[PDB]
C-alpha cells in the first residue's frame, strides 16, 4: 500500500480509558492496570471492557496510523462513532457504530455479525489503520508482513465523527499485560 502519507499522530483520550487502564505521560502507549487505577467515574468511560478512544476525531479526508500489539495474547483495533455505547454489554459491529479487527485464542476475526475469519500467514507486531470518510473504507495492513492487506470494509455507513479504538483485553492468563503503542511515522 501507499496510505503512509496520509499518516496522523493520534493520542489517547484519558477521560474515555476504563479505569483499570494506564495510559503512558506522552499519551502514545496504553496497558491493563493489575487493579482500579484511582481516577473518578464519568459518562464517557467504557465499564466493561478494557477500551479507551482517540482524542482525535475524523469527519473528511484520509488517515492513517500503527498500532504496535508485540507479544500481545487479546486486543481490539479500529475506529468506532464518537456516538458508541459506554456502558454495559455490547458487540463489537458495524451495526453498534464499530469497524474493527481483533486477536483473540490464537485467531484473527474482523468485527462483522456475525464475525470473518481473517487469513494471517505472519502474526503480525503491528497493523496499520487507513480510513477514507469520503469513500466509506476501513483497511487494516500487516507491517510486520511488507504492508499486506489484512481486511477491507467497504460500503461503510459512519453516520457521526470517528474516533480511533482501541481494547487492550483482559489479563486472565498472566500472558497478555503487554501494552498497545502508537508507532512513530
Ligand atoms: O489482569 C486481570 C484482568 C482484569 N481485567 C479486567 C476486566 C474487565 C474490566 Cl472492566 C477491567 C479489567 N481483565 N483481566
Amino acid at each position: 500500500h501507499h496510505h503512509h502519507h496520509h499518516m496522523v499522530h493520534i493520542t489517547l483520550d484519558r477521560n474515555t480509558a476504563n479505569s483499570w487502564l494506564i495510559i503512558s505521560k506522552d499519551r502514545r502507549q496504553v496497558r491493563m492496570g493489575d487493579t482500579h487505577q484511582n481516577v473518578s467515574d464519568n459518562k464517557e468511560r467504557f465499564s466493561n471492557y478494557p477500551m479507551v478512544l482517540g482524542a482525535q476525531r475524523f469527519s473528511s479526508g484520509k488517515m492513517y496510523w500503527e498500532v504496535d500489539v508485540t507479544q500481545k495474547e487479546a486486543w481490539d483495533l479500529g475506529v468506532c462513532r464518537d456516538s458508541v455505547q459506554r456502558k454495559g454489554q455490547f458487540s463489537l459491529s458495524p451495526e453498534n457504530g464499530f469497524w474493527t479487527i481483533w486477536l483473540w485464542q490464537d485467531s484473527y476475526e474482523a468485527g462483522t455479525s456475525p464475525q470473518t475469519t481473517l487469513h494471517i500467514q505472519v502474526p503480525p507486531c503491528q497493523i496499520g489503520i487507513f480510513v477514507d470518510y469520503e469513500a466509506g473504507v476501513v483497511s487494516f495492513y500487516n507491517i510486520t508482513d511488507h504492508g499486506s492487506l489484512i481486511y477491507t470494509f467497504s460500503e461503510c455507513v459512519f453516520a457521526g465523527p470517528l474516533r480511533p479504538f482501541f481494547n487492550v483485553g483482559f489479563n486472565y492468563s498472566g500472558g497478555n499485560a503487554a501494552p498497545l503503542k502508537l508507532c512513530p511515522l
